[PDB]
């Protein structure tokens, strides 16, 4: 169903839908691991389905249509605790300290670390690191072996804590677009 921001479980999958209060976002949970999101001149939002908690060896399958008009991501997205880390395995996007590269699931990814200072998080306002793997060959369907990225990050000194949630997420930032994604 079309829902308001929050977290919960739908048809066997965890979901998270978050936004900054700037209107123009319609997020809808579908059957199974399916979700769809339409946004018209939104602020910042993140929504998608997956698992609570994730694992450090999950192979994540996704397929769908992803048509952003501006700043947006389509990512394997999640959190860890102790250390508090918000991480991205970016498979596609619309319109940082580089640490290395990894070749995984048919593409080279570029690995980055950023720091968020006094920003929202799963534990409230906090300062924390973000880990990124940005796919070079952009795509909106395929499989992600998360262990390839987590191990590559660790080899560069990027440590993950105990896993919190782990989803395939569509994120937008002051843009418009449409997406419909099925996770498995």
């Amino acid at each position: 169903q079309t829902i308001q921001p929050g977290t919960g479980y739908n048809n066997g999958y965890f979901y998270s839908y978050w936004n900054d209060g700037h209107g123009g976002v319609t997020y809808t949970n579908g059957p199974g691991g399916q979700f769809s999101v339409n946004w018209s001149n939104s602020g910042n939002f993140v929504g998608g389905k997956g698992w609570q908690p994730g694992t450090k060896n999950k192979v994540i399958n996704f397929s769908g249509s992803y048509n952003p008009n501006g700043n947006s991501y389509l990512s394997v997205y999640g959190w860890s605790r102790n250390p508090l880390i918000e991480y991205y395995i970016v498979e596609n996007f619309g319109t940082a300290t580089k640490l290395g590269e990894v070749t995984s699931d048919g593409s080279v990814y570029d690995i980055y670390r950023t720091q968020r200072v006094n920003q929202p998080s799963i534990i409230g306002t906090a300062t924390f690191y973000q880990y990124w793997s940005v796919r070079r060959n952009h795509r909106s369907s395929g499989s992600v072996n998360t262990a390839n990225h987590f191990n590559a990050w660790a080899q560069q000194g990027l440590t993950l804590g105990t896993m919190d949630y782990q989803i395939v997420a569509v994120e937008g930032y002051f843009s418009s677009g449409s997406a419909s994604i099925t996770v498995s």
